[PDB]
């Protein structure tokens, strides 16, 4: 119970549920005009898919009774028996699983049919997502390791990271990806979608401590930091190598709210500083070695979700300070930890990427994941919404 | 007292008064380039005129002590012996009063007097919504009936749904209605506002609880769920009539929120499903069918709220769970509840119908509602504010 | 402690950081479309800086130990030794900071280098934030004369307001301020930013309180009320004018807000309705006036925030009711209380002008405020952030 925690809760609930929308309006912008309703209204969709499934059976799936250590029953089917904290707990969660189907739409920007896309969607959140939930925060095996996730380094921006790159190189190239490059619409949208997804985080890694007290208070210290850290990389490397555009310094916010994530509730201020420092970088180069190999994961969820998640759940093996709440990593005399990391890093993103993959190939293979080439000249939004952005 | 409670509704009540500029933007992006400001302005005025009279005496005629069970006293007016408990009350209701008249502006859209609509929407919050929050929650007949509105499905939606009908009727068609369908300017201005209204209904129906407990989990719970619900509705209807555009989308999830609204907490979860199904199915059906008779009811705040919001009031005497709040309808061996919503719809609608007819219509008289046709052609931004919406 | 205090507080935080872009879209509508970006992204590195400097040390030269009660030592750099209570305390101020510093951009709109405004930024946070903080907060001489600053009437809205006033002065009239009226470029986004100003004050004022009390919900109510009855004001005199131009809605509501921010948990609602009603006239001749004499403050910072701080601050000696929080002004039979807040306001408003204006002209000398005349030209945009806002 406790008044002030369920208070917290139920704000970083309705926090979080903003996050999905407000990944919308961060990737619209940064696509052409004629997309933009489609770009957002996927950020919808993921919303209504997911809570959808979610309490039909997802949310049973993720935490419901454990089977071989890697998925749940079906005891919570259609939240048969989630009453009280358990139903808080279950629309908490639920929200993450909305947040991070939309940051996938990332791999999928500009080209992709809507059905193919909820189909993808919710095969993807059946064997991908409910299955890394239930590993790491549903008594899962990885869990037994003792792997450690406090906001979903791993379970969220691990996941649709890789699962966007998989994702990206099964749907292919946008025509004239390679010839000329894409222009964003409206950077001010995007903007408006950065300032959502910053100012929803506090819900996301704060509420992660369930409770408001001295951990959640730890974890928006160390949030805004690792954020503001790796947003100063990103603004130093942009004025290095030419001007500091705004997206390249909320991009690099983003990697290190991403990073920080994972460890938002174990670390402290000084680790705070080094997770964003180094997402700031890995980040960057990621970015640029997927733009170098002319991958079209469109916009970064790859270089900034899976990297920033990947580096960050490490960090955590690595950083983890026992005066902070209990655990110790690496630098604090315990290898241990940064082994569950390493092994659970490993694990999450192989399966993520490979079993994605499959996914993929498997929809595009039975309905097609790609819109017609002339769809995608006129753009989704009045060939898939046959609707009009703006007039 | 709880400071978590306190918290919680401290919170709720941000959350509520977000959603009047919020149904700006929503409505903004509706309506034409050159009527963007109005349409946005309107729902901050509708703040700022609906703080004032609330503090002044509005409160007090809601809330007051009850004269013949259908209206409040003066006991409060200048919120005169408000103080504690009763002051964050008076606060979180202020945001109810406000949200209400926003979605009203839905019949005015393009086309009124700013200065008329001050003066009606004056009128309307003293003799229209003062009366049913005090017949409903201020003590007034109807809770002596026995009637039940968790967060509003009568006081707010079906309110400003049928007012916004009568009002639509009687400032008449926009120049043009008939001949030509008038395009949203801006999806994207909308889906922001559409994004900031799903998130603050949390504070809506889940701060109705007035207190971070079980209940307010509850309609935090099946709130999403019925959203969720009609939403889809209205995308398959959609997919079903050619494309599933955005705007029907979040028309869907806003009939489903509408309908679940004063249901809320009394509902399970299976019965939030039904409510948000069915929900889709007749505001979809009423929106069609106001459109068929050319009533410029503009966007629909009769059909989606209005009618959202009856359906809803009505399902709270048929699904009403005693497990979830005590209170149990029809299907749950309770025939009178249902009698009860039945009289409270009834009365409710006809008064907000009828009594707004006359409201407008007096005003009419009085100083006219709508602008010259010129000023309609011109834009309301430039005629009505002196001020243009973009360069 | 107190789950509900921290559960409030933690909400309140992340609503004062919704403020900082919120400032900046705010801005960014009224400035020419060639500046956009450049008027978000101010808010937004507003936003890192001020992170990065507060923890380094920012947060210690403000609260940390006291030396001839004008500022405070380096006991908390890098929060060495700030904990628990501490923590939550020290991110709530770090947002005070953030929003003070991002409404301080009134002054630079459309003429600024990035780098310039970092290093007068870092500059006045060091040698003028910090100082007022612990003035008046950190246990200051201020604080010692018995003046009051609930939520910040000074420490931010008088020291941003002046400052921007001095910084207006120092860098000069924008290319053409004088010939042609400049005109904004997105009023929907102004009004998107103020939507997200007035919602975020709830954390501002309401948070200012440090615990879901009494306090906060009164702080909450004359907030919205001060708000309301200013944003009334300039509507009237809108009209009186001519139109009620939205942007003078809006401009008044903020007035209001600033003016009540410094005396947001000790006055009554009565006193709210004063402190509203002088703050809607004195801001707006403080703008005419400011017009009148030619300078180039442009988006008012100084009119509305500087002005409306200082008089909320100077109403807080005359109307302080002990009825609301013990405290009493002149109006309530307590010279005192006056002449402590004149003393106060008399040395924050000469201190922050002059100071400041000292380090503009210093940086102007060192490195130069102003960008050359043909990037104004082409906009900040493009020369600055080698962007375009919208294509
Ligand atoms: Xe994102
Ligand atoms: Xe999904
Ligand atoms: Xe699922
Ligand atoms: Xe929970
Ligand atoms: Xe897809
Ligand atoms: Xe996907
Ligand atoms: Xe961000
Ligand atoms: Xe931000
Ligand atoms: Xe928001
Ligand atoms: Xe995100
Ligand atoms: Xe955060
Ligand atoms: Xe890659
Ligand atoms: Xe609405
Ligand atoms: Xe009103
Ligand atoms: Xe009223
Ligand atoms: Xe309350
Ligand atoms: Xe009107
Ligand atoms: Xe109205
Ligand atoms: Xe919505
Ligand atoms: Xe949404
Ligand atoms: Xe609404
Ligand atoms: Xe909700
Ligand atoms: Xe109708
Ligand atoms: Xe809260
Ligand atoms: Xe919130
Ligand atoms: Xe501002
Ligand atoms: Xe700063
Ligand atoms: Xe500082
Ligand atoms: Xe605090
Ligand atoms: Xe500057
Ligand atoms: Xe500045
Ligand atoms: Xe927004
Ligand atoms: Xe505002
Ligand atoms: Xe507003
Ligand atoms: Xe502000
Ligand atoms: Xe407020
Ligand atoms: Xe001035």
């Amino acid at each position: 119970m406790s008044d002030g925690n369920v208070a917290w809760i139920l704000a970083s609930t309705a926090l979080v549920m903003l996050m999905v929308p407000g990944v919308g309006f961060f990737y619209a912008g940064m696509v052409r005009r004629k997309n933009a309703v489609n770009m957002i209204a996927l950020s919808f969709i993921s919303l209504i898919i997911t809570v959808l499934l979610w309490i039909f059976y997802g949310y049973s799936v993720s935490f419901g009774n454990d089977i071989s250590g890697i998925i749940g029953g079906l005891n919570y089917a259609l939240l048969s028996g989630v009453k009280g904290e358990d139903l808080l707990f279950m629309m908490y969660q639920m929200m993450f699983a909305a947040v991070t189907i939309a940051i996938l739409t990332s791999a999928i920007a500009e080209r992709a049919k809507v059905s193919s896309f909820i189909l993808l969607s919710a095969l993807w959140l059946t064997f991908v997502y409910a299955p890394f939930a239930h590993w790491l925060w549903g008594g899962g095996w990885l869990a037994k390791l003792g792997a450690l996730d406090f906001a979903g380094g791993m379970v969220v921006h691990i996941s649709s990271g890789f699962a966007a790159l998989a994702v990206a190189m099964t749907i292919g190239k946008r025509a004239g990806f390679e010839e000329y490059s894409i222009e964003p619409h409206s950077i001010p949208l995007t903007l408006i979608g950065a300032a959502l997804l910053w100012f929803g985080w506090f819900g996301f890694n704060g509420g992660s401590a369930l409770a408001a007290n001295d951990v959640a208070i730890n974890a928006v210290v160390v949030t805004n930091t690792s954020a503001a850290v790796a947003g100063f990389v990103w603004m130093v490397i942009g004025w290095i190598k030419g001007k500091p555009g705004s997206l390249g310094i909320v991009s690099g916010a983003i990697a290190g709210l991403a990073a920080i994530t994972p460890a938002a509730g174990f670390v402290d201020v000084k680790g705070a500083i080094v997770i964003g420092l180094v997402a700031g970088i890995v980040c960057y180069l990621a970015m640029d070695f997927r733009i170098k190999k002319k991958i079209d994961e469109s916009l970064d969820a790859w270089a900034i979700h899976g990297i920033g998640g990947l580096w960050g759940s490490v960090a955590v093996g690595i950083l983890a300070n026992p005066e902070v709440n209990g655990y110790a990593g690496l630098l604090f005399g315990n290898p241990q930890l940064l082994v569950s990391q390493l092994i659970a890093v490993a694990s999450t993103t192989a399966y993520a990427f490979l079993v994605t993959l499959i996914l993929a190939k498997a929809v595009d293979a039975a309905v097609g994941l790609r819109v017609s080439s002339q769809e995608e000249y006129v753009g989704l939004d009045l060939s898939q919404h046959e609707e009009v952005a703006y007039t």
